[PDB]
């Protein structure tokens, strides 16, 4: 018998489900503050999850794929148990990252922003995927998915993890000490990096110098993880031909930014992680974890490491 802290707006079959294990369920603004120390379990994060009894509190499903924006050296401390969604969000974003990929290959980035026939003036030199080395770093569940999704369309995929271990859907993996190699490699570079005090500005001036072969950049990963001044920079001076920046850094990219009326920046606001019935897709991740730390203490699936995010 616990009691969840609903920070995610149960469905009303969902809430109407947790009731009968014996679990009660708060809404984020019916909590006071006597409850808030009662709180064991804790479906999502906001503002009401930040007044909660950590010395009690036991286990926190996150929404997202990142944790990044939690108290996790809070939760690391007291050991409170992370579940966070990876790999739900995986195909929706290895969908955005081949749609981040024909936009801007294909001149339909270069068209979509001229106002609103006659073709005459140059076309943008566009190019075809097949042949082209499409570097990813980051060997995760979306890093993989990313992966087979460029093979199968032609591509020379190279994964770029922290020590360089085989992957699904990758020719080879490397190390994130060759950073420069594989940039100096790429035609397409894939950020899928979690925001760590190492892939804090990994992005940054110096990676971009290494990639000669002027690479369409994508950022699906974390907007710290790129130094916005060292990208904003590279690009106008055709030293990465595009980029593909669904989050940006800070969140969001402000009102005057130069990749405004640039043209050749995609700039989604925070898209490319959606899920079609999301609730469920993790309720169901949450729903499976909840049941298992109550018989045996621990996560079924998606259990974080604290410590590297």
């Amino acid at each position: 018998m616990m009691k969840i802290l609903n920070s995610f707006s149960l469905k009303p079959e969902q809430r109407q489900t947790l009731e009968a294990a014996g679990h009660t369920v708060i809404d984020a603004d019916k909590l006071d503050d006597a409850t808030a120390q009662q709180i064991d379990v804790v479906y999502g994060w906001n503002a009401a999850a930040t007044r909660v009894n950590f010395d009690r509190l036991q286990f926190v499903q996150a929404m997202s794929a990142g944790v990044d924006y939690l108290p996790l050296a809070e939760l690391a401390k007291h050991h409170v148990l992370l579940a966070n969604t990876s790999g739900i969000h995986a195909e929706p974003i290895a969908e955005y990252v081949l749609g981040a990929l024909f936009t801007i290959s294909r001149g339909i980035l270069p068209a979509i922003r001229a106002d609103r026939w006659t073709l005459r003036q140059e076309r943008p030199p566009m190019t075809l995927l097949k042949g082209k080395t499409a570097v990813i770093f980051g060997t995760g569940h979306i890093g993989s998915t990313i992966a087979t999704k460029l093979q199968a369309l032609g591509l020379h995929t190279i994964g770029v993890s922290a020590h360089g271990r085989p992957a699904a859907g990758f020719d080879q993996v490397m190390t994130d000490v060759a950073t420069h190699e594989a940039a100096g490699r790429a035609d397409v570079v894939i950020n899928a990096l979690p925001l760590t005090p190492d892939t804090k500005h990994f992005y940054d001036e110096a990676f971009f110098a290494a990639a000669s072969k002027q690479p369409l950049f994508i950022n699906i990963g974390r907007g710290p993880s790129v130094d916005m001044a060292a990208l904003t920079q590279a690009l106008k001076n055709k030293q990465i031909s595009a980029a593909a920046l669904d989050v940006v850094d800070p969140e969001p990219l402000p009102q005057d930014s130069p990749l405004w009326g640039m043209t050749n920046v995609l700039l989604t606001p925070h898209i490319s992680g959606t899920v079609p019935q999301l609730r469920d897709k993790v309720f169901k991740i949450f729903n499976d974890n909840l049941k298992t730390l109550i018989s045996s203490g621990q996560l079924a699936s998606h259990q974080v490491d604290l410590t590297r995010g």
